[PDB]
């Protein structure tokens, strides 16, 4: 579990949404696996706007933040599971570090701010839906 609140936007992984944030849904795409809804009170994440590839991710598996390099953001085939059917994946970028179901919507940090969540992962990878395309989060 794990969401971005920022300005009066909640982003979070589209698999794991909620009935208020398809109520007062924005926008979403499932070949990303996001989802944005909107909020009534103000959020102060702030997002990154770079092409960093180091960062620190939080795992909720191991209560612990792990640094991490990451690939660019790519199209990537992914398995198929109870929310989603075999597919390729968009805007996902991959490292190397633990990771288990129920490690969605950890944040992954550079210098710079929010780079995105995790979304995917297994055999010590990790997989992180990107949002710093996302200019519209901001204004
Ligand atoms: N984006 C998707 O289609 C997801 C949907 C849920 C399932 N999924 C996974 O990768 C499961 C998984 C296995 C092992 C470690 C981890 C995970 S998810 C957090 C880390 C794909
Ligand atoms: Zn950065």
């Amino acid at each position: 579990s794990g969401a971005i609140y920022v300005g009066n936007y909640r982003v979070v992984n589209r698999h794991l949404a909620t009935h208020n944030d398809w109520a007062n849904l924005v926008w979403e795409d499932s070949s990303r696996d996001l989802l944005v809804s909107s909020t009534t009170a103000q959020g102060c994440d702030t997002i990154a706007r770079c092409d960093c590839q180091t960062g620190v991710y939080y795992c909720s598996s191991r209560r612990k933040h792990y640094p991490v390099s990451f690939s660019k953001p790519s199209l990537i085939f992914v398995e198929a599971s109870e929310y989603y059917p075999a597919r390729y994946q968009s805007h996902l970028m991959l490292a190397v570090g633990h990771s288990e179901p129920g490690d969605c919507g950890g944040i992954l940090r550079c210098q710079h701010g929010v780079v995105g969540i995790v979304s995917t992962g297994g055999n010590g990878l990790v997989g992180f839906a990107d949002v710093r395309d996302l200019l519209w989060l901001d204004e």
